[PDB]
């Protein structure tokens, strides 16, 4: 379960 972050890339 990620989800998109705008430091970079999907984060979990």
């Amino acid at each position: 379960a990620c989800f998109l972050t705008r430091l970079g890339t999907y984060v979990c």
